């Protein structure tokens, strides 16, 4: 029994974290094969082509624990700097670079100047920010999921927005959300609540004994959801919640009706949590 | 900025997780140097869940009765002994991945990270607090026995917890690595239940300091309070008594924010009195108590 904001074990990613210094900026890098990946703002209204063109390879200090790596080439892909080094990481996991959707979750290994300090579980918000926890020096920390010993890297941290939330890119350097790597007047848009994750979480509650909220149509549920700032529930979502209806014996629309009543504690919270995907609930409540 | 129930990186502990099988009972084990540690109830059968005699059960065992596996590798057991509720299996091979480590026993209100494992395979990591009633509100399924809890000082892992059982209320009970249970619990499957739990007062106060550090002061007021008046009120909300030791511990957070501990206590009294009024503190509508003053400083 029990239910927790549980992160993936982090050892496979810990073995890939290095420290990257350029000039007066130090941040984190991800060392896979013979390439270190880090935010391109390590070289800083900037002109990133001119900034990189004037850099030589010995202007990048890559410190892998107690061993300095020799940079033998530097390139750039979208917002990410790619540093080629003289040695391949012997600890490189089976990995792929993926890009995730809002509503999907991933684990974040917060590192500070190369050294992992803590791991936690996040969701990509509908406004493409993440409500994480990052202090100075945490730029370049990565987010990931693990599936049968393959690490799917989905996020690299770049910056904090003035509302205390965080913005970054995938590992190909493409930003999540309408953000740019300039220290300028940027702000998150109006957020919304992830309906399918709330419903999956309610399913976790009945699996773990909380049933006091149990009691519609998809069309009437969505009419109230739009007034409570909830994402519209699609049939894709309804089908995805199928396995939880099958395990708990509660139709998706019945759970929607219960959610409607709640909008008009569970699993230890006074708020309707929405950072657990249907997959997360099953993996943990198997 | 931001604030999460952040766990320690788990790689140093993942490299120590193994699978221990005795008869048809399988659980997880902790492999450090040439010793595998696991709950002693691995040697129980279906006939003696209720009143097992562990001394008698163990003397009937040979080393080859214990099947221990590190991934694909079977480890050779060359000896076995018992220390309280933990079984210690000596093996022919020392763990090449042994981190620097200590065995520690934590106090209630202290936090640690749990690496949840099944069949020696880690599946996830999360953050726990030792409740005043000596249980933890974890997330464990069948097969999770032997999973361990820990903290990391720098490169040294302090192991403080090994999981043994789930109580009828849903909470979880276990031992330190000496095999001594946290709380009045025994590794028998007779009816046991946790005592009345309470809220960890010093942790709520630390967390209110964290909220101030991250920019929120709306819950403060112009009042102060004596320590005893505070406890007289807080205990009516089922809070743990706040001791001068706790007040001393909150010192660094008080100095950092300029808010005296007892002034923050006065705020807590009002929050208990009034509620959130539709607001949140660090993203929660409840008063969180699973962050120690040391956790707050480290994350802030
Ligand atoms: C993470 C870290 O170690 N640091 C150094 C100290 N301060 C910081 O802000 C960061 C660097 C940073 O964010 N730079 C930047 C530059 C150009 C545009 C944008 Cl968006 C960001
Ligand atoms: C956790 C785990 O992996 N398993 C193996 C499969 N089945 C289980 O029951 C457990 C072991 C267990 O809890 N047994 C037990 C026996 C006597 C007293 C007490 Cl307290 C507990």
């Amino acid at each position: 029994s029990g239910f927790r904001k549980m992160a993936f074990p982090s050892g496979k990613v810990e073995g890939c974290m290095v420290q990257v210094t350029c000039g007066t900026t130090t941040l984190n890098g991800l060392w896979l094969d013979d390439v270190v990946y880090c935010p391109r703002h390590v070289i800083c209204n900037p002109n990133y082509e001119d900034l990189l063109i004037r850099k030589s390879n010995h202007n990048f200090l890559v410190q892998a624990g107690n061993v300095q790596l020799r940079v033998i080439g530097h390139s750039m892909q979208n917002c990410v700097l790619k540093l080629k080094v003289d040695t391949a990481n012997p600890k490189t996991p089976k990995y792929k670079f993926v890009r995730i959707q809002p509503g999907q979750t991933f684990s974040v290994l917060a590192c500070y100047n190369g050294s992992p300090s803590g791991v936690y579980q996040c969701a990509m918000r509908p406004n493409f920010t993440i409500k994480g926890s990052f202090l100075n020096g945490s730029c370049g920390s990565v987010g990931f999921n693990i599936d049968y010993d393959c690490v799917s890297f989905c996020y690299m941290h770049h910056m904090e927005l003035p509302t205390g939330v965080h913005a970054g890119t995938d590992l190909e350097g493409n930003f999540y959300g309408p953000f740019v790597d300039r220290q300028t007047a940027q702000a998150a848009g109006t957020d919304t609540t992830i309906t399918v994750n709330v419903l999956a979480w309610l399913y976790a509650a009945v699996i773990n004994g909380d049933r006091w909220f149990l009691n519609t149509t998809l069309n009437d549920f969505n009419l109230v959801a739009m007034k409570y700032n909830y994402e519209p529930l699609t049939q894709d979502h309804v089908d995805i919640l199928g396995p939880l209806s099958a395990q708990t014996g509660i139709a998706v629309l019945d759970m929607c009706a219960s959610l409607k009543e709640l909008l008009q504690t569970i699993l230890g919270s006074a708020l309707l949590e929405d950072e657990f995907t249907p997959f997360d609930v099953v993996r943990q409540c198997s």
